[PDB]
């Protein structure tokens, strides 16, 4: 309808969700603890292509988390739903790192996108299967602002204990498909979450996923419906962290979240969406984000079971 | 659109899930036992109130779990979200009886319900309070079949001793109001899952929820919007045991099951519906239901994230 | 040895804890909490028949959880390690009440305890059942003190919520003997907890145990060597509530510990003793029963692997 | 008392244990699936000297699992109980990497190995340590059979993916020293595990820690009190994986169990042991030499809490 007047709504919600001062930014690796506070951005972009942003919108940031669901569309574009599922699950835990069939309990954990990593063009080398994964995010951002940051990655890669004690892990508990060099496959994990976007680019990014693999800047078919139901199924049930639960209740919409403080969000045949603040709560999601997301469905009605 | 090829399609998809003889009828107690494995009924209730049967649908049977989400939007309607959800949670999960807070996980497993059970209508006596949730029902069905087994409710009661290790487990814990008669509360627990419906008078339940609260054979308001919004979350990712996850990913829409064999499904601004057959998978849930859930997502495209 | 130099060092070790005023009085029932902090009794009895006291060794106080391994031994008298181990298990756990094979991990456990109160002369009523069990204690003190609690009988039975859940999950997993009475069988478990000792009474019944099943005042068998050797085993694993592990390494001494204050400390082929003090620590045990046990095996080189 | 009888009694007990044709011998790694399941053999050494050997005695074998009590009683030998337990728990587990304290729970679980292997002679490289620790082995053995297995290490190393994930899953929980090379502690671990022993040399070790640290065959004190009482304690507890619990409780002897067949006995007081026989049972211990423990106890009383 009219979007001048939504774009009055969305800065009055960008302007009530800057008040919150609250959270800590993430400090395990130098590259995240660099970040300012008071970073804050949102960036809208509709169905029909119609843009709008407020704030640090076109300051780099990497995707990390934000990244999973991307990476998992991929997955099931190329090799479709009983393929990949045969590796991880699709559905939230109570951690542990495997479920009761000693599979990733979804794609949205480390373990299931370290899986799902292991199952993106098998065969090739990592350099050829990292320009596969960028030029599908550029097709899904409508060729904008998709970089990577060097320093991330190799900061993620020597601090990386966690992940590598959950690759040998998968390993030992045969997760991975016959013949994958799970250290390779980890280089490439820490190489997809060091991609970096701005609010801006990401908002399309969204916005292939709530046009039905549609980017609305060009509009070609990037990912398949099937990739595209499965990937805002597990966004809205496993995208984030220990707050999905309470997220589905109270908001109950695709989202993801990161470390860098993006939150990746979704509005189904509506709008895609990017917010970005630093500063995370006690479950690693963006204080002014969460603020935000609760906020906007509250005004405009957008949960999936208001009438 | 067009309700007699619709039609069609649902008898075409009823006489398909007919043709599923697996599963074993619940035997727990004489009153489940008794009921034949070939009973299968399908009852369609649409928004504007267009209503088609197919099988058994005017035999009465027991709702069981299937009134959870139904006793929980009377307590949302009447007490709110707040008040309603200090008491019990609003997640899946990972079986043990309180989660992290001392709280049930979700009001759709028993521990839950006999929570909700404790929150409506307190004060007055059981015999009020029945009355008190039986008229909600009757408003909700469009004054149609709403009965009550009391072979089914003896039996529960006298058989229920896990129901009994939660109860005082509960009143251990502290998880009730202040002044709760605990066995009272399990004896109109005992007596709400007990209730007896038919296809066709569920399906008008279920039209109730789909509708935003508003009946639609009498276009009266039962439930606020507070209260289905709160419940079809709820059934989303709560309603059908430990398939629960399996049903979000595959299906999308907010159910319920029962061990009777009946599962209460909603269609969003779309439809009611009631599937009833006794024979119950190893997850407690009916056969010939589960598989014709996924054939009718799969025909009339009606998935939450399908385009 | 030197019997008048042992009790000059019991007299010291005795002054040595008394300076130890932290921990808290039980309070749960108003029994427990009447008990004065200061409290704190030390009996000694030797395999030979040796006496010597210490402190408040005339105050009697409930047994509590100090009567699990008598009830425990009685039943492998009269039954034997196979019928009894088809209902409990032999070992401690990581909280839950059953173990992978749907029995109680111990008999220190209050599920374990409850099921070996079934297990003690079945087929009487409780007032045959609980003078049997009263004689069985008579003859392991050498008829000294040996009475009962009727205020903390009535108050456990009113307040034991915990209780009542362990038991109706018990009776779900059919963990009794085919024909029990549940209700009756708690309300048996509370009055073997309100059986009231001194130091000086239980401090035979330990010796009792270090003296292979002999009373050393009566030279009287009491119980069979294979209750014994099984007592004792269960006590230097289970006997100290989440203290076990590391009691069974510090002192590795057959003990059990009560809610009272008690700590019925047995030394294979040398003494039997009862320490009483009501201060619990946060793991329930007697703060200066604990120090005082330390302090011993450390001077007199007591310990299960001490050379 | 009479060693001459005892042997007839030792040849009978290996007799009866013989006839138990069950079990399958390991087969991760070829250096273990190579082994006969027909070999058998039972090593005695008491604490005057007295030797007596009865079958496949002199075929050598790796330790496996028998060498963690062994390099647990170094560690405790030259940094005492506070140091070591700093950074190991003292008690069994209900598998989970770590305790509630982000601790590994004891010695004798692989974590543990890992953490107490990072203790032993901190600062030389691996080549000065390995020698550190056979020369310790030399002196507990008297100058025995102390070997290695290249074959092992180098299997062991390749396909130790869990033991990697552990590794890994410490060095994110902090649990070693400050200043750890993991991957070199890791390699230390794999080549201890590759020591070779034949039931004869590894007689004399268990008869050192039965002689409180003093060699039978040397009179030499190996190992201090201290470290002697705690190995002691632990192997009771923890040596027999999953059995630990079941041993403890019908055999009550210190003892320790390998993956190649080895169970490493102790008779307090008495005399030191090693049974040999490669097929292993559901938990992963020898089906000859368990069967041996449990008739040795009843025939010759030697239970820790037997009359
Ligand atoms: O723990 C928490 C939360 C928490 C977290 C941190 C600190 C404090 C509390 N909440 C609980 N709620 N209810 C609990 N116990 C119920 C009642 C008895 N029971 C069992 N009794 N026996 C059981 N046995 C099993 O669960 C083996 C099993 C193994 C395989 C297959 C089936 C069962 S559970 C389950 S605990
Ligand atoms: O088990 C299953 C399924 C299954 C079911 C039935 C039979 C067989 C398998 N799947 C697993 N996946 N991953 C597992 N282990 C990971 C790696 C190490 N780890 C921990 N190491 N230490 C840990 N410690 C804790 O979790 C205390 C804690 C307590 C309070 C707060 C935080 C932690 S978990 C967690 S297990």
């Amino acid at each position: 309808p009219d979007f001048m007047s939504f774009t009055s709504h969305i800065d009055e919600l960008y302007e009530s969700a800057k008040k919150q001062s609250g959270g800590k930014v993430a400090d395990y690796i130098p590259q995240l603890a660099k970040f300012s506070p008071d970073l804050w951005g949102v960036s809208v972009c509709t169905v029909d292509g119609q843009r709008h942003s407020t704030g640090d919108t076109k300051v780099p940031f990497c995707l990390q988390s934000c990244v999973k669901p991307l990476k998992y569309a991929i997955a099931v574009n190329d090799l479709g739903t009983e393929y990949v599922h045969r590796y991880v699950g699709k559905e939230p835990s109570g951690k542990l790192f495997l479920n009761e069939d000693d599979k990733p309990h979804n794609p949205m954990v480390n373990a299931g996108a370290i899986v799902v990593t292991s199952l993106i063009k098998q065969g090739v080398n990592n350099a050829e299967k990292f320009d596969y994964v960028m030029q599908f995010l550029n097709k899904m951002a409508g060729n904008e602002y998709v970089g990577f940051s060097n320093a991330t990655f190799q900061s993620e890669r020597e601090s990386g204990d966690r992940n590598f004690a959950i690759g040998y892990y998968l390993k030992e508990k045969k997760c991975f498909p016959e013949g994958t060099d799970m250290v390779g496959i980890l280089d490439f994990y820490f190489q997809l979450c060091s991609i970096e976007v701005t609010c801006e680019s990401a908002s399309v990014m969204a916005a292939t996923l709530a046009n039905g693999g549609f980017c609305p800047i060009t509009g070609e078919r990037v990912l398949s419906p099937e990739a595209v139901r499965n990937t805002l199924s597990l966004m809205h049930s496993c995208g984030m962290y220990d707050f999905s639960g309470q997220f589905a209740f109270h908001v109950g919409l695709p989202a993801k979240s990161g470390v860098a403080g993006g939150i990746l969000l979704v509005v189904p045949n509506v709008m895609g969406m990017m917010c970005w603040s630093p500063p995370l709560d006690k479950m690693g999601n963006s204080v002014k984000g969460i603020h935000f997301c609760h906020d906007l469905v509250s005004l405009c009605n957008f949960h999936n079971y208001d009438n």
